[PDB]
């Protein structure tokens, strides 16, 4: 028994992770196959980074600007391109550890493990949730960029995000494998700003099945109420909609529990209107939005 | 920036879960160099648990009874012997995984990262801290007995912990890797109570000084109070009593923030007195207290 916020096991993405050195910039590098991928603006200075022409920055660009370490074994860039906004070090060497893996884009409101690192060493690893604005709510400081969120279906590692930059308000935004932003951001320091974020529901009710499932039932009740119903407190309250297959999705947790779908909504309605009371849920004294109802069947099985 | 509940990287560990099997009980066991290390109660019968001899019921065993499994290949039991509560299986192959190991036993405050493992295979890993009652809050399923906690300080790993049970609180307890127990509990499924706990009282400030690198500064005040009269208030409130060197401890934290050690529990006085009033620290609604000072540090660096 017992709920917590758990991150895979990093051990097959800590073996593909570099350090890729260019001019006075130090980043992490992934190391699939014989390929080091890597954030773009790694070759630009701290002059280029407010308004970079990275078209530009890697033409006058060659491949000894580039000084890969695995650890402490140098590896040769035998050749450089760009995708998007990831940078593409072909090596001479193929990584050993390379694991089956996967370039996957994933939605917000989904979650994957971030395994952070500094200077090509992994630092920690923790769980993030894909914000409903394409943000995640991390903890990378200078030189985490490059570090990568991954999830792990079975001996298979689908990559799913790269870090590269922090937003004033604290959150960070990245990439995923092939370069692609997640969300209306851009790899150039000027002033960016997040959209208006909002709380996953689903997410939310299948955290309170959790609760549920490990002995937390102080917030039921008996009553219900109608999915058209529920979606009129949620637009108050900045929750999302909730949708038929996001009940069907909580169908194996509503099962589990005896609890239908919608009398779950019905205590979430009361917590979101009569607050909790300076009570808990799992230890928590706000409703949590960071676990699919994935993440509560792996860890309540 | 930003502060996350961050693990510590799982790969060195990783490589030395095993699955041991005894008669009709499966758990997972620690491989280093040429010893398997795992709870004693793998040769237990549901009919031995309430109360076993584990002394009878280990000389009544030999090697052919237990099925070491390291991933598909089958490890050769060569010997066996018991170390408290813990089963110390010698093997014919010296894991070459092996890393630089110290059998550390840690205080109650302190943290460490619990890799969950199920029939020798890794499941996530998640960080967490011993109880002022010598318990942990965890996330262990049937099956999971034999996964370990552990900190990192540089490349030697510092294993601290081996699971064993769960108490009615949904709390769980283990040994150290040497077998001794962490509290006054047994390995019998017995009636077994964990003494009341209390609030880590320094961790909770280090978590405060987090919240202040990151920009939380609505907490702060500029009045002051000694020592001896905030222990006033941590007596009332269930917190541990405040000590010099937990000051001293708070030192490099005090001294990046410019805020004096003293100060930080005037505004947690308050906080504790005053309530938080429906708003939040570092997106927590509660005092959070798994933070000890080394983990502000590791992560506001
Ligand atoms: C890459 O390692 C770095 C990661 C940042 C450092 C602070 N927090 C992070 O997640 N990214 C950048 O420095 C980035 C580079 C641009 C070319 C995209 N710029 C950035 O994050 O600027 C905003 C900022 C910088 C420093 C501290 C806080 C915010
Ligand atoms: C070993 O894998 C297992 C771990 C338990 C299973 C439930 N949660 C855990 O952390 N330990 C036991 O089953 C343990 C064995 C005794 C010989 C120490 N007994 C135990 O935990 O009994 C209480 C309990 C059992 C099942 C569910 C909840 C509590």
């Amino acid at each position: 028994s017992g709920f917590r916020k758990m991150a895979f096991p990093s051990g097959k993405v800590e073996g593909c992770m570099v350090q890729v050195t260019c001019g006075t910039t130090t980043l992490n590098g992934l190391w699939l196959d014989d390929v080091v991928y890597c954030p773009r603006h790694v070759i630009c200075t701290s002059e280029d980074m407010l308004n970079p022409n990275y078209e530009d920055l890697l033409i006058r660009k060659s491949n000894h600007n580039f000084l890969v370490q695995a650890g402490n074994v140098q590896l040769r860039v035998i050749g450089h391109s760009m995708q998007n906004c990831v940078l593409k070090l072909k090596v001479d060497t193929a990584n050993p550890k390379t694991p089956k893996y996967k370039f996957v884009r994933i939605q917000p409101g989904q979650t994957f493990s971030v395994l952070a690192c500094y200077n090509g060493s992994p630092s920690g690893v923790y769980q993030c949730a894909m914000r409903p604005n394409f943000t995640i709510k991390g903890s990378f400081l200078n030189g985490s960029c490059g570090s990568v969120g991954f999830n792990i279906d079975y001996d298979c590692v689908s990559f799913c995000y790269m870090h590269h930059m922090e937003l004033p308000t604290g959150v960070h935004a990245g990439t995923d494998l092939e370069g692609n932003f997640y969300g209306p951001f851009v790899d150039r320091q000027t002033a960016q700003a997040a959209g208006t974020d909002t709380t996953i529901t689903v997410n939310v009710l299948a955290w309170l099945y959790a609760a549920v499932i490990n002995g937390d039932r102080w917030f039921l009740n008996r009553f219900t109420t109608t999915l058209n119903d529920f979606n009129l407190v949620a637009m108050k309250y900045n929750y999302e909609p909730l949708t038929q297959d996001h009940v069907d999705i909580l169908g194996p947790l509503s099962a589990q529990t005896g609890i239908a779908v919608l009398d779950m909504c019905a205590s979430l309605k009361e917590l979101l209107q009569n607050g909790m009371n300076g009570r808990t849920i799992l230890g928590s004294a706000l409703l949590e939005d960071e676990f699919t109802p994935f993440d509560v069947v792996r860890q309540c099985s």
